[PDB]
């Protein structure tokens, strides 16, 4: 088969608090596949791209500014229905509504600071992982946990 | 009701992904003591035992090949409302939808690869101890911190 | 606003327990600030004007006797909406309804025994706060990380 | 290969201490598999079996009867070298020569309250084994990580 | 029959790098009992007080400066050897030769900031103790867990 | 001698056995700056060049096979004396002499299965880092801890 992906970036806010490691290890021990991973500060262009549909938005300046202002690590995990649950693991989108146990309801507390983005659809998925990544990139192998993870 | 009892099994998937101890401290963390521990490969016939209930389901004999397919950590846990209380701990049966902070929330994708049983009353937890357990492999002590735990 | 500030004290049970550590990491990576700091033995007196408001329950003689049946960690903690946001991470009064992820969820079972307390409101929190501090004992400073929390 | 075996016992005093996840874990991340486990209060003519070459030791009466104070989890851990490298992992019979990292160099101070035993060699280990368990307790399966901790 | 005790404090790196809990944890964990906790910003002049040995040398001065940088956690802990024992927990005084599963070996990098301080000998920790806290600061209580701690 | 970086990389192992978080963690814990990141499967050919030095070795052929049979972790981290203290965070280059509290101390047992490489001195640091990483793909910012972790 070939599973659901979904785009995580961790934000600079969760690079420059030394969270990198943690955020890694909830993907991991849900039982999801590392299929890409890089480092880099994203142009304010190339976030500007990543959040097109926010650009009307108040916030929007200060939002690019902000994931502009340290480098991000861009990801992308695999499994079945990795979207709806990789959004379920991060919490709400404001902090103050996420719950004890998810990433953003651990770790911080503001909207403007929240650490995390992962994908809200699969169609957002997919255009986030060709904006973030070459195919190139995206590495295809077999996790030798999988058939205990999956039927 | 301080003497309430459970039954909970860490299933091949469970043992296989490195999660035993994890899993036992999470029940030692909240304050409930533990009184029946045995690890084996439980047999086909006593598998189906477990499981009468849902002998005419689809999913049947896959789940008992599963069951069968690697080594259970077999356990009794006791404390207050430990029925309800593990229930919560592990999450819904289907991981989907766990909340992150629980058992299969963090650990676990797919309903067939659940890592984990608990009893759903006590009724199938009185049911389910006498099944895996001989009498005298239920331990007699007090824990040390009983009085913290309980007024 | 973000120079909101609630009172968190270890009950006896959390500091016997051994919880004193995790307790307070909780609230470090939470991104709030540690204000302030103290460990005694409340006396009776003390509890009882702590609470004050429980003092005709039938609960409370046990209540102030278990308070005092061993050293509590007395905390003031910094940063928006802290005093809701606190509560959040404490869970809910009684264990039973505390879910995994929170401090009461994952460390106890009994109402009586429930490890922790938050203040519920901006004017408990300052009350408490005069209760169990002198001004002098409330340290200013600003937290390394503060920029990264909030925008 | 037929890998090597060790016996690991959790003393009493690590079951009490809420410690058995916690040392399960860390065999369990190493990449040792779980041979058998089992819970039980050992009679004081077993642990004087066990403690056999100890006899005449001053400290011999009050180890067993500490020994039979409360159950201990007795274990079979495979893999190459683990007797040995299981024994570096405990620390040093005295907890005070135990480096930081071990898990009497972690979790205990007193040579008589040390929480955990371990056989000293692969024929001590073997001993031990046969002793301890019955020969249908010791659980053959193959770890699903194998070709990753072994060439 | 006072067991001995040392005085132990978190230096202000260890306060703004979100380590107070882990640092408590450490020292709960090991079976130490904490007999006294405060947080202060101490002055110039008491910090000349507790490095008084160490005036005449060319780091004193940067070293008293940065110690007067932030606040700082200060606590008594008691147990069989704490004071020896202590010290080991945090590794050497130069993290650069601290082992893994030390303090520093885990988190430090440079002598002038070491995160912990831990006194050097009993004559040293009975100066600090007395240095830092009133008689009445020190908490007079029996741990839960003593009885499983020490023989 | 802060700018002093080395080269570390997650070997195939490491990535399947779910150990990248956990790896990251260690690094960012201690104050180091991680500068580059990215995730690959490498080339035999490149990785005949990373290890060019061993080329003859009985070992050799089986070495590349295996570092190309799954994924890897390369990174780059800078700080003082990165070199020689991520080499004592690593362990010995065989598992079985590494202590615990060491990455391969906690996690490995062979050394055909190590996990992790690390650069060896600063030359191979350099030639390694120009091996795995384009110029741009070293990033430029500050650490928000530094002045916590340096002088
Ligand atoms: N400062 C600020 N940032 C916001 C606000 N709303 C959203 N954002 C940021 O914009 C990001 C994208 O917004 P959105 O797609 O709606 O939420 P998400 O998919 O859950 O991350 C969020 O993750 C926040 O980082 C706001 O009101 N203030
Ligand atoms: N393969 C498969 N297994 C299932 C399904 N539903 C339940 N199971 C398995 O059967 C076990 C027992 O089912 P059930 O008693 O209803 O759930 P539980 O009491 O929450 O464990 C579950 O824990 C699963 O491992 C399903 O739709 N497919
Ligand atoms: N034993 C006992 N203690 C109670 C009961 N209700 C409340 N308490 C205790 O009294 C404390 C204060 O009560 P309350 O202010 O209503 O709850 P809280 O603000 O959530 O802590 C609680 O945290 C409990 O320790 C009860 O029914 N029985
Ligand atoms: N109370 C007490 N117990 C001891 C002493 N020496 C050893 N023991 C206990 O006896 C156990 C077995 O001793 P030994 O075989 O020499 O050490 P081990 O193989 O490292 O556990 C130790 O693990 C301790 O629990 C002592 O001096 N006093
Ligand atoms: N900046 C700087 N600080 C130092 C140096 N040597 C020691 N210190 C600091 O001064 C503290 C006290 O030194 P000392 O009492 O000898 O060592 P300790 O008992 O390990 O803490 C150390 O813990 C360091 O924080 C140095 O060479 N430079
Ligand atoms: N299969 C196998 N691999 C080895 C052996 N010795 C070394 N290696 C592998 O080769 C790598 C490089 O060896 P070396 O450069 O000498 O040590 P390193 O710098 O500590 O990694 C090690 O890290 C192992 O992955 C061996 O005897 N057998
Ligand atoms: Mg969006
Ligand atoms: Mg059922
Ligand atoms: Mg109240
Ligand atoms: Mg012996
Ligand atoms: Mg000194
Ligand atoms: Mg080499």
């Amino acid at each position: 088969a070939n599973l659901e992906r979904t785009f995580i970036a961790i934000k600079p806010d969760g690079v420059q608090r030394g969270l990198v490691g943690e955020i890694i290890k909830r993907f991991e021990q849900k039982g999801f596949r590392l299929v890409a991973m890089k480092f880099l500060r994203a142009s304010e262009e190339h976030l500007k791209q990543h959040y097109i549909d926010l650009k009307d938005r108040p916030f929007f300046p200060g939002l690019v500014k902000y994931m502009n202002s340290g480098p991000v690590v861009a990801m992308v995990w695999e499994g079945l229905n990795v979207v709806k649950t990789g959004r379920v693991m991060l919490g709400e989108t404001n902090p103050a509504d996420s719950k004890p146990g998810t990433i953003r309801g651990d770790f911080c507390i503001q909207v403007g600071r929240n650490i995390i983005h992962g994908s809200d659809s699969v169609k957002s998925a997919e255009k986030e992982i060709s904006l973030w990544f070459k195919p190139e990139e995206l590495v295809d192998y077999k996790s030798c946990a999988h058939d205990w993870v999956y039927e």
